[PDB]
């Protein structure tokens, strides 16, 4: 299956820095959200939920074809709580109804990542949607109550490697887990809705207990109110994951900068660019702008 990128017609960077800007201007004035974490974290897991269902041998699923419109795909229990990303990025694209779904979808992630001060994200136009039959299956997903060998077995579907592995589950210091959505209740941070390093100083520093949360689902907590996933505290349990947890926590750059080329990749596996295809964009963010 191939997927070539073509470019909204005449479109160029200023009209992606145009949307990008409507996302950034609504992420601040809706500050509310989610006890005032707003709505960057739950931008974040949606670009990568409608990444994360793609498979490398056969290149089903994917950003690319923006299926995550379709009913199959917005019900998968694995996606629960993303209708709230959806739903905020509705009139962005009521102002904007030329760029395609899955570059909309995409670029909220991008957008939330570089306004919560996390690094630049390079990010290419040009996925196209595709018609309802081309929406994956449920269950692409990955399981938050697995051991270390599962998220690696699991992570080479989407062509991921450990680094790149651990540098994304970085992100787990946005945001929360819902009890509701999830099955698993907490943050992972004091900061969570910057983008910083300090998944992993809690992963090493904090004392972590295995505990049992109201929705009988095991987790681990520490006693300044934080949690980590099963998943999340296999990166210190496999020696491999825990060397690169440990650089991570000591070089902020670093996890910036890994961070940035795994997530830009995680959202373009898949597409093929032409050749003379545009670069990658690199937009402002509204404090560069003075906005
Ligand atoms: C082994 C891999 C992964 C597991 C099992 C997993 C699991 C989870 C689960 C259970 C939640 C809570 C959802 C809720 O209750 O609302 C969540 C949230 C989150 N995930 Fe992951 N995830 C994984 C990887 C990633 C990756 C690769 C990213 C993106 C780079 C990511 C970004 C986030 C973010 C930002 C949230 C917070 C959402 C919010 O606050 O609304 N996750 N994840
Ligand atoms: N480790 C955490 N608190 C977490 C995991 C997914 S979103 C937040």
């Amino acid at each position: 299956l191939v997927h070539v990128a073509s470019v909204e017609k005449g479109r160029s960077y200023e009209d992606f820095q145009k949307v990008y800007n409507a996302i950034a201007l609504k992420l601040r004035e809706d500050d509310e959200y989610d006890n005032y974490i707003g709505y960057g974290p739950v931008l974040v897991r949606l670009a990568w939920h409608i990444s994360g269902t793609w498979d490398k041998h056969d290149n089903t699923g994917g950003s690319y074809g923006g299926t995550y419109r379709f009913k199959k795909e917005f019900n998968d229990p694995s996606n629960a709580g993303l209708q709230n990303g959806f739903k905020f990025l509705e009139p962005i694209h009521k102002e904007f109804p030329w760029i395609s779904s899955g570059d909309l979808f995409s670029l909220g992630g991008v957008t939330a990542v570089q306004e919560m001060q996390g690094p630049k994200i390079p990010w290419r136009c040009g996925r196209v949607d595709t018609p309802e039959d081309t929406t994956p299956d449920n269950g692409r997903l990955p399981d938050a109550d697995k051991d270390a060998g599962y998220v690696r077995t699991f992570f080479q579907r989407l062509n991921m490697n450990d680094r790149e592995v651990v540098a994304l589950m970085g992100a787990h210091a946005l945001g929360k887990t819902h009890l509701k959505n999830s099955g698993y209740e907490g943050p992972g941070g004091a900061a969570n809705n910057v983008f910083t390093n300090e998944f992993y100083l809690n992963l090493l520093n904090e004392d972590w207990k295995l505990e049992k949360n109201d929705a009988n689902n095991e987790q681990w907590d520490s006693k300044s109110g934080y949690m980590m996933l099963p998943t999340d505290y296999s990166l210190i349990q496999d020696p491999k994951y825990l060397s690169i947890v440990k650089e991570y926590a000591n070089d902020q750059d670093k996890f910036f900068k890994d961070f940035s080329k795994a997530f830009e990749k995680l959202l373009e596996n898949g597409i093929t660019f032409p050749k003379d295809a545009p670069s990658p964009f690199i937009f402002k963010t509204l404090e560069e702008q003075g906005l």
